[PDB]
């Protein structure tokens, strides 16, 4: 029962956050509980602007509200990731961070979850400053996995 779980997208976004959200005091490991089944997960902050395709159960695309060019580069990052697996049905999630940061926002809730229905990917919007809905993108992440096994 082990998952792993790979953090990419563009600079700056917030994926070493958000991957310190899980890992507390790069590479992170922890046992933890999803659906009442103990599970290890393991959450990959090694995205550079490959190894992480081949190794990943799912696949996290990052960006960030406050960054509408992180936003465009997605749908490529996403093609790119499914091309190196195609007979994979690779669960894929959209997360949307920085959602605390409204006053700075280019990129809206509802432009977020066209995109993902678009692209068939799951999509959630994230404060890793603030441990929003972080918990329950990892947890999410181990759902879809297990659906693939
Ligand atoms: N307000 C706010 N700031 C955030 C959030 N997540 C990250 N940040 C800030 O955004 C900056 C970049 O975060 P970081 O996690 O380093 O991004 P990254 O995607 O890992 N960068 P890189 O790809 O270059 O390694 C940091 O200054 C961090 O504090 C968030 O949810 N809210
Ligand atoms: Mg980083």
């Amino acid at each position: 029962g082990v998952f792993k779980v790979m953090l990419v997208g563009e600079s700056g976004v917030g994926k070493s956050t958000l991957a310190g959200t899980f890992g507390g005091l790069d590479t992170y490991e922890r046992r933890i509980m999803v659906d009442k089944e103990e599970v290890t997960l393991i959450v990959y902050d090694i995205w550079e602007q490959d190894h992480c395709l081949q190794t990943g159960d799912a696949f996290l695309i990052v960006f960030s509200v406050t960054d509408r060019r992180s936003f465009s580069k997605v749908p490529e990052t996403l093609l790119r990731l499914r091309a190196g697996r195609p007979h994979h049905d690779l669960p894929v999630i959209l997360v949307g961070n920085k959602s605390d940061l409204a006053r700075s926002r280019e990129v809206s809730l509802e432009e977020g979850r066209h995109l993902a229905g678009t692209l068939s990917c799951k999509h959630i919007e994230t404060s890793a400053a603030l441990h929003h809905n972080t918990r329950e993108l990892f947890e999410g992440a181990v759902r879809q996995i297990r659906l693939r096994r």
